């Protein structure tokens, strides 16, 4: 809209306090808190806050606290949740469940110096529990990779955005064209060629997280440039079996990557599968 008309998910700066520094967000810099009078039953809780820069626009303020606005209608354990947001003041904020091991990608990458099949195959079924849910109130994530999956203390995995402008996962984005920044290691054949964003595409981009989880977290299509990985994916060509992937978790991957999307399960469909085995 042109405007943010505020509601009861208001919270007074007051309540937000800001600890350490989380990364670099679309709209401005993150940060590790604690809240006051947002879960009641507990008197602190420790937050997320997501914040607007001070020089950004006004219209781009309004874009920022609208994309939170849609956190407002979900209520999925495996999404991670919104608790409050900060319009009137300065510093425009958002404030978030607080997921302690941080993003996916560096928890896999921190296992490296195996995991079991089960083990993995959990974190595959929590991931699609989110997504599920997602795709089900007609949200796209579009950028679904293991960076954007966040991990809790007791290791229960969370879909999430931490946006594309972190200095850490700078070679997860191309500009291609030159225009906005791409996951082109993520991406569908149909997202790559016709900028086609789907239910079946983020189906694509979870069997390159499951790719992540088996391999932990090596950079998909290693020794291929962004213009070459265009090409490779756009004419039919896949990944590899990572070294030691059980069988059950490639043949994940490979229905996840028909070049057909409808050929491709749904999240709900991949639970299934999975829910059988435990
Ligand atoms: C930047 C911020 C804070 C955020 O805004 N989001 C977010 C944004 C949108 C959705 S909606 C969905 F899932 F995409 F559908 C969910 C989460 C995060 O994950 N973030 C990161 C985050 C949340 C929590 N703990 C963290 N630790 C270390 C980072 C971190
Ligand atoms: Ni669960």
């Amino acid at each position: 809209a042109d405007v943010y008309v505020p509601d009861e998910w208001e919270v007074a700066r007051e309540k937000i306090t800001m600890s350490r520094e989380l990364g670099q967000g679309s709209f401005g810099m993150v940060y590790e808190g604690v809240a006051k009078g947002v879960v009641k039953d507990e008197p602190e809780t420790r937050v997320a806050i997501k914040t607007v820069n001070e020089a950004a626009s006004m219209r781009e303020r309004i874009e920022f606290l609208n994309e939170a606005s849609v956190m407002k209608e979900f209520n999925c354990h495996h999404v991670v949740r919104l608790l409050g947001v900060v319009s009137q003041g300065q510093p425009t904020l958002v404030i978030m469940e607080l997921m302690t091991r941080g993003d996916l990608k560096s928890y896999l990458r921190s296992l490296r110096p195996p995991p079991s099949l089960s083990k993995m195959i959990q974190m595959a079924g929590e991931i699609a529990d989110g997504m599920a849910y997602l795709n089900a109130n007609k949200f796209v994530h579009r950028d679904l990779a293991a960076r954007n999956c966040m991990v809790a203390e007791d290791f229960t995995v969370k879909i999430g955005d931490f946006g594309m402008t972190r200095d850490i996962y700078e070679t997860d984005y191309y500009r291609k064209g030159g225009k906005g920044l791409l996951p082109v290691r993520w991406m569908s054949p149909e997202s790559l060629k016709d900028g086609v964003f789907t239910t079946y595409s983020d189906v694509w981009s979870f069997g390159v997280v499951l790719w992540e989880i088996a391999t932990l977290a090596e950079q998909p299509y290693q020794g291929l440039s962004n213009e070459q990985v265009l090409r490779f994916v756009m004419e039919g060509g896949l990944l590899d079996k990572p070294d030691n992937c059980p069988d059950m978790l490639f043949e994940l991957m490979r229905m996840c990557w028909q070049y057909n999307p409808k050929m491709r399960p749904s999240f709900l469909e991949i639970i299934s599968s999975i829910k059988e085995e435990m």
